RNA sequence: UGGGGUAUCGCCAAGCGGUAAGGCACCGGAUUCUGAUUCCGGCAUUCCGAGGUUCGAAUCCUCGUACCCCAGCCA
RNA sequence: UACGUCG
RNA sequence: CCCGCAGAAGAAGCACCGGCUAACUCCGUGCCAGCAGCCGCGGUAAUACGGAGGGUGCAAGCGUUAAUCGGAAUUACUGGGCGUAAAGCGCACGCAGGCGGUUUGUUAAGUCAGAUGUGAAAUCCCCGGGCUCAACCUGGGAACUGCAUCUGAUACUGGCAAGCUUGAGUCUCGUAGAGGGGGGUAGAAUUCCAGGUGUAGCGGUGAAAUGCGUAGAGAUCUGGAGGAAUACCGGUGGCGAAGGCGGCCCCCUGGACGAAGACUGACGCUCAGGUGCGAAAGCGUGGGGAGCAAACAGGAUUAGAUACCCUGGUAGUCCACGCCGUAAACGAUGUCGACUUGGAGGUUGUGCCCUUGAGGCGUGGCUUCCGGAGCUAACGCGUUAAGUCGACCGCCUGGGGAGUACGGCCGCAAGGUUAAAACUCAAAUGAAUUGACGGGGGCCCGCACAAGCGGUGGAGCAUGUGGUUUAAUUCGAUGCAACGCGAAGAACCUUACCUGGUCUUGACAUCCACGGAAGUUUUCAGAGAUGAGAAUGUGCCUUCGGGAACCGUGAGACAGGUGCUGCAUGGCUGUCGUCAGCUCGUGUUGUGAAAUGUUGGGUUAAGUCCCGCAACGAGCGCAACCCUUAUCCUUUGUUGCCAGCGGUCCGGCCGGGAACUCAAAGGAGACUGCCAGUGAUAAACUGGAGGAAGGUGGGGAUGACGUCAAGUCAUCAUGGCCCUUACGACCAGGGCUACACACGUGCUACAAUGGCGCAUACAAAGAGAAGCGACCUCGCGAGAGCAAGCGGACCUCAUAAAGUGCGUCGUAGUCCGGAUUGGAGUCUGCAACUCGACUCCAUGAAGUCGGAAUCGCUAGUAAUCGUGGAUCAGAAUGCCACGGUGAAUAC
């Protein structure tokens, strides 16, 4: 097990922060606890939903969760009731008064939230592993995507000894710390048990 | 049955009446991935059992035990 | 294990 | 056989389903039961076992077994092989056998053509015919591949007769040669013997010892004897059938090759049995015996050493005659002949040309190296074939058993030769590829060794582990990469363990139904929760049947599990290793595994960079981008700073100043940029200047493809399995702190480079509200009381200590060392007994520099000195950080 996470190494370099509040010693702990409930309750509500990023700031007493996701119509939904809904239930966890936004993210394969999940969704509707990678790499590196890399990992076509087998695209320079890698990770649990889904995105070089 | 010999650390084997020496083993440390080899340290038998002489017995004397050797013949 | 492919 | 009757009515199994081989899942079993033709399945999710569902193949059959042929070109006539896979006799001579140049004539035996007789019938085959069809029966033909006789043909083969020269042989003349056998001789050297000189070692080895030596060795000189071998020439040189043959000379003798010419005229090639020759060792008889040397003996080495090494040493090696009859007797390649591109040599002839020299042009014989086509599994062979053919011989048929046993023949014997079987395995083998490995080779690196400094192992204690103990001493980590590791902190809690007491939809969920707002202070019993009471209950809506929140009660579906499996998993981690590597696309090469790129010449810290190159490029890694540190500038200047000012309670203390330290943001800076030299004028290297810094400046982060089925199911998530009045839950007490022992990592020591007392100087980095807690008072002290200031460059923790200057101690187990123990306390905490931390008084062990062994460090480093932080109510000698002083050494 050897290799950083390529998110944590480029946090202050090229990469933001998904939480971008202040706060002194007395309420660092409870904001940061308020933050894994709005992430784990609007990560477990927008399953459907295609959801990449949550990012949380609290400016003076008040969350304002932005929701970047590939649907924004099916958060919204028919007048957005479901928005209205959820900054009720997100102001209920938090306990201050939440607003909530939601930036569209465009060219969905470019995204590893998106691409993991995707490719962690086909696995756990039982298709073959090299048409789900496979399938991804092309049409990723299709629309820009200087590089790509997916790796599953464990178990896989329901095996009784785990591999990984990667594949990759492109360049993905790991190393170069001005690379705006977006890398991101997701399980498929299925019948035969958990299933590791990597997915890097090389997209530029600053 | 008689004569001679032996019995001393777990094993083989030195001990001169005033102290128990050697090797192998065993115990601890080290070398080594680990074991053997190796290296450094240790321990250790109040001496077959009983009685006696002596200031003093593994040592000397007597008896018993256990094991060896030699003889047990001529008719 | 284990390699069998589309609008 | 035909017609009528009644009704789907009387009528489907067997094998197989992992691959071969058509046809798949679930359940049971868990290296068992069992399956199987071969490969092989079965040790918990088995498409292979047993059952079920489903399917596949055949069908009144279907499977198994036995037997034959096929596949099997694995006995090869069609139709194989033999350098290395099994296989070329050790080499020749040669009989029977097989084969045989060229021309003409005759024959016509083989060969061919036709005819005749026969080749029984049935069967097979073809065209028809009859049973409703088919099987079956049957008509006619074809066929029976043969044999015999007769008639012809005469190209090839054979017979016969005659020839001919291109095959084979004879003669003439020379050439080279370690070809053979017999005889003689010569010179160096070793050993021995006799003698001279001379004196303390010689010999031997990795080191030694045995051995020889003051009875005079070894060294050295002279004389002698004897035996064997023949330096230099000496050469992938020569000769020989092969084995083999090495001074020089003579005698007897074999073969080869060349030049011109003559002669014979196919006399040739191969060869089973047969015969001969046949290294070395060995055997017999008789000699010889210097060296060397099986056996043997001694010395060493070693765990042992019947060995390698040393010192001796007999058979043997040498000669004569006889035997044996084999070798990796090997170009692992039978003999003879023919044809098929080349290059460089060697050796031995011969012809021609000015031989104008150690030349030029040819033509033979033998031989060496490299290579073309071709062949070959590849490796390689390659006009001396393993190419393209012909003749004859020998041999092979999976590995082992076994070239063995029995029998025969041979042999004096040792043994040789010929040559099986039972049984057993599913491989054995060849060549080549990738890797790994080597006590193989070349180049290179790292505190790897060396050069040093300080440790560990010895002592006491701290902490972890193994073991032992225990009611339990919870579980995990175990070479490196487990062992102050998970645990950044076990009194209760944590806690998972033990002993008891208890609960069962539950401590934690979601959904019901009923009742009641919840909540708040009380008392009794017991270890807590269960029970008994008093107030408060309406926090807002409801054609009232209820809802918001919370608590009891009942059934559940469930909840729960730090239970098992890290060898079912994810995620995270260690490690080789921050080692410089790991690959891919396209192209090309190879039958192919694969190769190339990536290797080679330099260079680098670096598959770094240049140059070359069947490669051209690309990715991950290296480098850079990131953080920090080292210098300067700009900005802002509080709480931070004080150079110049004013006075000053002499303190940045105040007014004030923004220069400086500093703070933090933004820039500059270092890139082999410049110079000289060396280098493929290339990369680069060495040196120099400037500069705070010089060549990835220092440090960190960053850890490629993969390895260890490495670690974790106990952080979490998770497949399967398992418990679900219990393996779940609550409680009190205990344990994780036990102690004959052993190991790891640390701390403190053994002192004078020090101990103690007094004074005194210089830090950096941090933390802080249920917190850090001044000042002042009390206490010897740990601390206590009152209590400012500070959520913080402002206040507090907080005095840095080694250092320095004085005094004392004086080499003592001591004024070292502080363990251990008694007493007295402080704090935290419901609670310090098991089982805290600290203080005071008293006690004052072991220890005097640590055996074998072992570890860390290359410069602000090691060493040494303090300070802070995380976890935390309290508990560090650990961990993570921070600064002070500050080395040695690297050939």
């Amino acid at each position: 097990g050897q290799k950083v996470h390529p998110n944590g190494i480029r946090l202050g370099i090229v990469k933001p922060w998904n939480s971008t509040w202040f706060a002194n010693t007395k309420e660092f702990a409870d904001n940061l606890d308020s933050d894994f409930k709005v992430r784990q309750y609007l990560t477990k509500e927008l399953a459907k939903a295609s959801v990449s990023r949550i990012v949380i700031e609290r400016p003076a007493k008040s969350i304002r969760v932005t929701i970047h996701t590939a649907r924004p119509g099916i958060v919204i939904g028919k007048k957005g009731e479901d928005v209205e809904k959820l900054r009720k239930v997100v102001a209920d966890i938090a306990g201050v008064p939440a607003q909530i936004n939601i930036a569209e993210v465009r060219k969905p394969e470019l995204d590893a939230k998106l691409v993991a999940d995707s490719i962690t969704s086909q696995l756990e509707r039982r298709v073959m592993f090299r048409r789900a990678m496979k399938r991804a790499v092309q049409n990723a590196m299709r629309l820009g995507a200087k590089g790509i890399k997916v790796e599953v990992s464990g178990r896989l076509g329901g095996a009784e000894i785990a591999r990984t087998e990667w594949y990759r695209e492109g360049r993905v320079p790991l190393h170069t710390l001005r690379a705006d890698i977006d890398y991101n990770t997701s399980e498929a649990h299925t019948t035969y048990g958990v299933i590791g889904v990597k997915v890097w995105i090389f997209k530029g070089e600053i």
